[PDB]
């Protein structure tokens, strides 16, 4: 029935503005303060509300729009961004995070697009920041290497996302530009009773430490898991236990 | 001269010119000695010493690489048995032996091992066996059980190599090694490489924290030694040390090492 009809109305959405990031905060441990956001995609839909990334982002694929997407997933991060510092010069370095699908990292363009994004809304370098999953970099490690030198000497940060799945490869880890890590959702909110998940967690944190990589922890549900983490020396922490996805004019709350 | 050495192997292994030789592992803060690796060398009766890079692939061309495997087994058990009676004192006392490629998949891997160390009246985890981390790449949930079986029957596990290729974090958390190898390349060019400096430092910390002794491997000098019990590394090995003994060579270096 309506996988059909959403292509029709997910033509042309992209232009009309009714793809927007929401915004969840990332804290830091140590200080409890804001220290950032994770941009995420929402498709709010005239007829049918707010719609997630897994119902309409499948379709975005096929279509052939990722690309369109992604460029305005950014554009829209970084404008926010920089309104936001224009509004609170209190705040110095909030950084955003946009997430890259698996090959958005080749596309063409990409390092020219976020150059100009930084210029445009003056930002710091490492103030906007493009999370990627290792599959883009065990699809061809050496490539990847050259491709992220390159955004990072435009001025993006770099995110590891979901590490901990898959391979989880220190070694190649050493030799890719990140300065962030992310524990995945899954090994955070099963470290209190999953052994297994427990390992995972507290080696991800002291690599972080020994590569001079910043960690992100993600989902954390409660302050019980928030403690724990901090015990632990781990940076920062994202999860429903301090705020989901929040629109511009929620998020603008806690600046 | 491929053939011919390929002619000479037939019946090699049964004629017992395939043997180990053993290079010392050592703890690093004491200096004192823990155990041995055990190396495959074969002593060609025209040829002389041959290295495993110059017979391996040949083992392997012909289906032999279990009879090999068996066969060090079994002669790296036999003279750790020996050892272990010759020096009740050192309790922790093993013997390594390198299993290549695709064998943990072998059927009758398990019972071959236990057997081993039932015959040699072998104390658990005496004798280890070192894999490489592509022979469990290839199918990981496989070679957890196979190896968390070899456990049980009393085998010591090291992984060999570590730092090369994946160097998988997750993986590692789950399979049942007690110790963790880090590859000569890394030990031997972290004094001038801020990348193989920083495999070193992490893969000993990733190893200390998932209780697993961690062996520096290739340790050449005085100096790479110091700077490893410096990072906090359990063990090393390394022609700094001694190289692969013959086995009269390695009884003296064990007698010696009862003096501090
Ligand atoms: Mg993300
Ligand atoms: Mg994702
Ligand atoms: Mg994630
Ligand atoms: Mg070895
Ligand atoms: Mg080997
Ligand atoms: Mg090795």
């Amino acid at each position: 029935l309506s996988r059909l009809a959403l292509e029709a109305d997910l033509r042309g959405a992209i232009g009309r503005g009714e793809i927007t990031p929401y915004f969840q905060p990332i804290v830091r441990l140590s200080t409890g303060a804001l220290s950032g956001f994770e941009a995420l995609a929402r498709w709010i839909h005239p007829r049918r509300g707010m719609l997630p990334p897994d119902e309409f982002l499948p379709l975005i694929e096929e279509m052939g729009l990722m690309s369109e997407l992604g460029a305005h997933m950014m554009h829209a991060a970084a404008q926010q961004l920089s309104t936001w510092r224009a509004a609170h010069p209190a705040m110095g370095n909030l950084t955003v995070s946009v997430n890259l699908s698996t090959g958005e990292i080749d596309r063409p363009g990409l390092v020219a697009d976020v150059a100009e994004t930084l210029r445009v809304n003056r930002l710091p370098r490492g103030a906007l920041k493009l999370e990627v999953t290792e599959s883009d970099i065990m699809r061809d490690p050496e490539r990847a290497a050259v491709i992220l030198k390159t955004l990072r000497d435009a001025g993006a940060g770099l995110a590891l996302d979901d590490f901990g799945t898959g391979f989880s490869s220190l070694s190649y880890l050493t030799r890719l530009p990140f300065d962030t890590l992310k524990i995945d959702r899954y090994f955070v909110r099963t470290m209190g009773n999953n052994a297994g998940s427990a390992k995972i967690v507290r080696s991800v944190v002291k690599l972080g430490q020994d590569l001079d990589l910043e960690v992100v922890a993600e989902g954390v549900e409660n302050a019980e898991m928030a403690h724990a983490l901090q015990s632990l020396g781990c940076d920062y922490g994202q999860g429903f236990g301090y705020a989901p996805a929040l629109s511009p004019q929620e998020a603008e709350v806690y600046l």
